[PDB]
RNA sequence: GGGC
RNA sequence: CGCCC
């Protein structure tokens, strides 16, 4: 399935920082059924998934990426496979996960099984949902580099990223966005993979 | 319209 | 309106 048991065990452990019954948004970048990056972040104490996947289609992943997430495919190159099934499979039984838009974070959790997992679709407007865009970006854009291609709407817009959507839905239904400081679940070396002769 |  | 619900 991908993992060798060190790997698993690492990830097991790493994902005991969710707190089972704690606010849990969970957004995803390209197809349910070819996803590209996965985020799920819980703002009670801070803790975020965030990792990577290469597309099977590339031919819909890059018209996906000039309207929604903009993601260089020579960026997505070091990511470990068997990671999305992994994470998935290691979510807490009967978790209840909030999102916008549902329909799409339901297939890729029913594609892994996970029919057990309670969904609740806040179902705001675009414009609801994204009024703390800029002060999410501001504040977080550290935490990724991977949406560089230009995304247009015609008009230029701001980048989807699956963890600064889960950040900025989380402000919208708030009614105000917190100074937090944010912690990684997964170790890097988990999420990315060099050398040295051929 | 919502998602990408 | 590119695709998708
Ligand atoms: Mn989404
Ligand atoms: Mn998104
Ligand atoms: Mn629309
Ligand atoms: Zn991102």
């Amino acid at each position: 399935f991908g993992l060798t048991y060190s790997q698993l065990m690492t990830l097991k452990d790493a994902m005991l920082q969710l707190d089972p019954n704690a606010k849990t948004w969970m957004d995803i970048e390209g197809r349910p059924e070819d996803p590209v990056e996965i985020a799920l972040y819980q703002p009670s104490s801070g803790c975020y998934i965030h990792f990577f996947r290469e597309p099977t289609d590339l031919k819909q992943f890059k018209q996906d990426a000039k309207y929604s997430h903009g993601i260089d495919v020579t960026d997505l190159f070091a990511t470990q496979p068997g990671l999305t099934s992994a994470v998935i499979d290691a979510l807490p039984r009967n978790m209840v996960i909030t999102c916008q838009g549902s329909d799409d974070i339901r297939k890729l959790l029913e594609s892994q099984g996970r029919k057990d997992i309670k969904l609740i679709d806040i179902a705001l407007s675009k414009t609801d949902s994204r009024k703390y865009e800029n002060a999410v970006w501001d504040q977080y854009k550290d935490l990724c580099h991977m949406h560089t291609g230009v995304v247009v709407e015609k008009e230029e817009i701001t980048p989807h990223c699956a963890l600064m959507d889960c950040i900025m839905f989380d402000a919208a239904v708030s009614g105000g966005l917190n100074t937090s400081v944010l912690r990684a679940v997964l170790p890097r070396d988990m999420v990315f993979r060099p050398r040295v002769v051929l």
